This record gives structure tokens, sequence and C-alpha cells, in this order.
């Protein structure tokens, strides 16, 4: 199928990204140069993830080889949940920007609905362990994101962990002036999203689906959670095909109009997972797939539930 999406400020986002949340500082650079060579030209970053600058000296290091040309890169980041105030905004998107070694992006996400006190905790907290919230709006933050268009430093804006209310009160912004162009969920066969996709494709924002193959370096895994790269049913739609789970994984939000962003530091697997615009899932597969839905999340923190931007109290 064709590898670009094309966006609602005009521009086109490839449709296979390198995730790098949990890449390690020392393994990231390798990973992202192995990517650029074996195809990938979309990198999904955050702050918050710790390894920008080695994501940077990557992608640096391959438009001077002149491997690639900065066009023909589509570089995201996220704003963290400690920057959600007006006057801190711009200076988080430019130490990502510094950091990558970029003069813009092409693509700027809310990381999370929620925003948390500043400081230099990611996570700030109170003595019981509840999140500090911020008081500024998820409004308040999108009229800053449409300011760093408005400046250069990023050609989109978009959004992350929103729930449709979430989105929809985005949309109904009174002076919106940018409708987010993404908006980035959790999605794979046990958490399938059919409700939140339906609701953005139909408003013109694109899905981006993200621990596709169900984060199995995910740090609160356990090992009764359920393991999608060793499903058995999976497993056999991936035999049928000739294909690997985790190829089956990728071109399963594919088939569905989402943008998707599997993570690997290991070369092999980072070529196999870009090997996925050869074949087909037939609709029955893809019905199969759907039919897997559990509502399991990987990505959710009981320290956030009380927060009163909280994403997953909502059906969806
Ligand atoms: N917006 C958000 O809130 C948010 C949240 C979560 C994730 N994300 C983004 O989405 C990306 C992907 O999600 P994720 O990192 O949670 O998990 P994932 O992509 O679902 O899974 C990554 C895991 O799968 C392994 N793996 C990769 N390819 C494989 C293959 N072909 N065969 C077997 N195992 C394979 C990786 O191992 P190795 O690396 O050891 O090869 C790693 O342990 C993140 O890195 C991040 O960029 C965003
Ligand atoms: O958020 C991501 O992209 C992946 O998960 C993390 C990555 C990190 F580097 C650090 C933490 C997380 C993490 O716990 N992320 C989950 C998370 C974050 C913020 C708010 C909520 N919430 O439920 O409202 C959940």
């Amino acid at each position: 199928m064709a590898s670009r999406i094309l966006l609602n400020n005009g521009a086109k986002m490839p449709i296979l990204g390198l995730g790098t949340w949990k890449s390690p500082p020392g393994q990231v650079t390798e990973a992202v140069k192995v990517a650029i060579d074996v195809g990938y030209r979309h990198i999904d970053c955050a702050h918050v993830y710790q390894n920008e600058n080695e994501v940077g000296v990557a992608i640096q290091e391959k438009l001077r080889e002149q491997v690639v040309k900065r066009e023909e890169l589509f570089i995201v980041s996220k704003l963290w949940c400690t920057y959600h105030e007006k006057g801190l905004v711009k200076g988080a998107c430019q130490k990502t920007l510094s950091d990558l070694k970029l003069d813009y992006l092409d693509l700027y996400l809310i990381h999370w609905p929620t925003g948390f006190k500043p400081g230099k905790e990611f996570f700030p907290l109170d003595e019981s362990g509840n999140v500090v919230p911020s008081d500024t709006n998820i409004l308040d933050t999108w009229a800053a994101m449409e300011e760093l268009v408005d400046e250069g430093l990023v050609k989109a804006i978009g959004i992350s962990n929103f729930n449709h209310l979430q989105v929809e009160m985005i949309l109904n912004k009174p002076g919106l002036k940018y409708k987010p162009a993404v908006n980035q969920i959790e999605c794979h066969p046990y958490l399938t999203q059919e409700k939140l996709i339906q609701y953005c494709q139909s408003k013109g924002i694109v899905v981006t689906a993200y621990s596709p193959l169900g984060s199995p370096d995910r740090p609160w895994a356990k090992p009764e959670d359920p393991s999608l790269l060793e499903d058995p049913r999976i497993k056999a739609i991936a035999a049928k095909h000739n294909k690997t789970t985790a190829q089956v994984l990728i071109r399963f939000p594919m088939q569905r109009n989402l943008v998707v962003i599997p993570k690997s530091v290991t070369p092999e697997r980072i070529a196999e997972n870009f090997k996925v615009f050869d074949f087909e899932l037939s609709s029955q597969d893809m019905t199969t797939l759907l039919s897997y839905n559990r509502n399991w999340r990987v990505c959710g923190l009981l320290s956030c539930t009380s927060h009163k931007d909280y994403p997953f109290h909502e059906e969806f």
C-alpha cells in the first residue's frame, strides 16, 4: 500500500514509524541509523523518554551522510505534562528541537491531556502518591500549541491519549485556529478502539496506533498479562501469510488507515518490521483480529486516576 497518509494540514505522514520509548540511550543512535538505512522515514520521540539527544545524533548523521534529506523525514515529538503552561510550551518545544538537532518538527503532540505541576520531576507527587495537577486546561494548552505553528517551530500539531469528549472539546474550542492533525492512542488486537477511531477519522484526524505489539518491554508488565506476540490465534494468521506475528500486528493498523509506530532496538527486527508493504490481510483476517478485543491497556497510571482530565474513565 501507499507509504504516506495525507494530514489535515496538507502534509503527508509516513504510515510506518520507529518508536523510541525504552530504547536505551546507548543503543538508540544505532537503532535510528539502521532504521533510516532500511527505509524508515518517521521517528516517534518524546522529551519524557530521556533519549532525544541520542535520537538526534542519528538523524543528524544520516542528514550529513545524505542518506536522506530533511524534507523526506517526518519527526514527531510530544509536550510533557509538566509543561502545559502558556509560558513553558515554547521552551519545551525548543529543548526537544535542540536535542533532536532540528529546526522544526513535522508533528508535535500534547502527550497526555493531564497537566502536572511544573518542576524538575516528570511526575510531581503529593505525600500520598497522587500526581499534583496543574490548573491549566486543555484548551489553553492547545492555544499554546497553535502558536508554535505560527512561529515556524512545528509543521503540524496534535494530541495523544485524548478520549472522544476531549477531542470534541478541542474541536469545539472558541476561536480554534488549527484542528488537531493526529490523535496518537494505544491500539492493538486487545484494545481495538473502534469507537474512538471512527470518531477521529470522521473529523479528519489521523490516528496513530502506539504499542502495536503490546509493549512486551513495558516496565510494569506482569507474567499473567495477555501476550499478543505469543497468541496462537495471531501466530496462525501470520503462518498462513508466511509472515511473522509482529508483521501481522503492524499490517493490521495499516489496513485500518492508521499510522503505526512499533519500537525496536534490534537491527534484524527493525528491518523485519518494515517489510509489511507487500502482503494483505483479508477482510476476514481483519475482522478476526478485531474480535480479540478485551479492552486491555498497556498505558495508564494509578497516580493519575483522580486528575480531572484523566482520559480513561470515559468509555471512549
Ligand atoms: N503517546 C503515548 O502515550 C505513547 C505510549 C506508549 C508508546 N508510545 C510510542 O509507541 C512506540 C511503540 O510502543 P511500545 O514501545 O510501547 O511497544 P511495542 O512497539 O508494542 O513493543 C516494543 C517491544 O516489542 C519488541 N519487538 C519489536 N519488534 C519485534 C519483533 N519483530 N519480534 C519480536 N519482538 C519485537 C521490542 O524488543 P526490542 O526493542 O528488544 O527489539 C520491544 O520489547 C513507543 O516506543 C513510543 O514511541 C507512545
Ligand atoms: O507515556 C508514554 O509515552 C509511555 O509511558 C511512559 C513513558 C515514560 F517515559 C514515562 C512514563 C510513562 C507513563 O507512565 N505513561 C503513562 C501515563 C503518563 C501520564 C499520564 C497518564 N494518565 O494515566 O493520565 C499515564
